[PDB]
């Protein structure tokens, strides 16, 4: 890899390592009246479009843009299915600008044929908080692919970013870029074998029978925390105080307030699920998870994986092992095939006992213009989506 594009980038060469003394912008001192007011130029015959997300029919178009050329794993069978009101949801958050959700359309046709999107959170960094940007759902059309698009639209959304005095910004991906601040595996515990199989997701053997791969993955129908229930709007100061207290440990983590704890883990049908276990007014322990599903290409039974995606999930009634089963059996009771999570937090300390199986890769954590010390993932205290 030659990264000409990134490494004209203020992030880290691929052989730059930082001591822990080290925790810094690369270019400091930016001022926002010398950033460029000029859009960046695009090919002929393709526009710049500025999406209304709240709005159903351009919220549509996103939608048909992802489902079409969106990530697909190593083998090119899943491709992420993100739901019309999950992409409302992620990008709608507290003080978002509608003027970071960028689309590029071809003139002729008036469709859109690419996105990047960002949102602004406050992420704290080696006990320093910075107000970034958090990048997602970059895509390019795969009629498009390798015609450097993906460039025009990183500078675009940095140069809208850094209008707005914002100098830094966080991001992940599956694929090795310069250079990873984190690098965190995915874990699946299956829920419905049978259609993981079938699906060619999970495998059998002349010893893992069928039926033995059903009693395997077996769960008890009973909570091990009893009172875990769908959080409510009255919650949230008391997920707040929970959730907040627990991220202060990482490395690497959003500091959220009220409104934005009340935004991410409100429940919403096939979107996010948050469950609490309230003792005397008090939240005590939490879990959460969002809805992720994955076209399934070619098969012919099936065209959808439903998925859950660990999110945020703190104990302080139980063991962390308890805690995790409870997830994955609110995960059942929901509908889920399998819930995926990374070793980022306390989570991969579960993974054996819980009959997690190792996945074929791992998500890459980034920041832009942010010069510090990398780190295992047990550090790592955010999940992006
Ligand atoms: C202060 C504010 C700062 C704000 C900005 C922060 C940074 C935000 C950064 C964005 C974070 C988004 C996070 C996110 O959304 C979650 S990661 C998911 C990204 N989306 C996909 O994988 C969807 C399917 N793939 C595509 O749509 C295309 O393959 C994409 C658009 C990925 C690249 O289109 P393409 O047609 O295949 O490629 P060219 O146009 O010819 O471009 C080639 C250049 O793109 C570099 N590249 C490829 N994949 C990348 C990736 N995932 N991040 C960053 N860079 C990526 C690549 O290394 C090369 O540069 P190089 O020559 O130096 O190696
Ligand atoms: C994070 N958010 C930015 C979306 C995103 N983009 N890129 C990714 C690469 C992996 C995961 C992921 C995260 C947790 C997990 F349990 C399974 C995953 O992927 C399986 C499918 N796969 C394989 C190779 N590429 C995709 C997410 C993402
Ligand atoms: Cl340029
Ligand atoms: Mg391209």
């Amino acid at each position: 890899m030659d990264y000409k594009f990134w490494y004209t980038q203020p992030v880290p060469k691929i052989n730059d390592e930082f001591n822990e003394s080290v925790n810094e912008p690369f270019i400091s001192d930016n001022k926002v009246e010398d950033v460029r007011k000029d859009e960046y130029k695009l090919p002929p015959g393709y526009s710049w479009y500025v999406c209304d997300v709240k709005d159903e029919k351009d919220r549509s178009e996103i939608y048909t843009l992802l489902t079409d050329n969106y990530v697909e794993d190593d083998d090119n069978i899943f491709r992420f299915n993100y739901s019309a009101e999950f992409l409302l949801w992620a990008l709608t958050s507290p003080n978002y600008l509608k003027t970071w959700h960028i689309g590029v359309k071809y003139d002729a046709s008036n469709k859109l044929i690419g996105f990047i999107s960002a949102i602004p959170t406050d992420i704290c960094i080696h006990k320093r908080t910075i107000k970034m940007a958090e990048v997602n759902f970059l895509c390019v059309h795969k009629t498009l692919r390798s015609k450097r698009l993906a460039p025009v639209l990183i500078k675009e959304i940095t140069r809208r970013i850094n209008l707005e005095n914002i100098w830094q910004a966080i991001y992940t991906a599956g694929v090795y870029l310069p250079k990873p601040v984190s690098d965190a595996r995915y874990y699946h515990r299956s829920i419905n074998v049978k259609k993981l199989i079938e699906i060619g997701f999970s495998s059998l053997n002349s010893r893992l029978t069928m039926s033995r791969a059903i009693k395997l993955y077996r769960v008890e129908d009973t909570l091990n925390i009893k009172n875990m229930r769908l959080m409510k709007k009255k919650d949230v100061e008391g997920v707040h105080k929970l959730l907040g207290s627990y991220l202060e440990q990482f490395n690497l983590y959003a500091v959220f307030t009220k409104e934005e704890i009340a935004h991410w883990f409100l429940p919403i049908e096939n979107v996010i699920y948050t469950y609490v276990n309230e003792e005397n007014g008090k939240i005590k322990d939490m879990i959460s998870f969002y809805s992720l599903p994955s076209q399934i290409l070619g098969n012919d039974k099936y065209s959808t994986l439903n998925a859950a995606y660990s999110f945020y999930n703190v104990t302080t009634t139980a063991t962390f092992k308890q805690l995790m089963q409870d997830a994955i059996l609110l995960a059942k009771r929901n509908n889920f095939d399998v819930f995926n999570a990374l070793e980022v937090m306390q989570n991969k300390s579960v993974f054996e006992d819980l009959k997690f199986g190792e996945g074929d890769g791992s998500l890459k954590y980034y920041l832009y213009n942010w010069k510090c010390a990398s780190f295992a993932p047990a550090h790592v205290g955010i999940v992006l989506l």
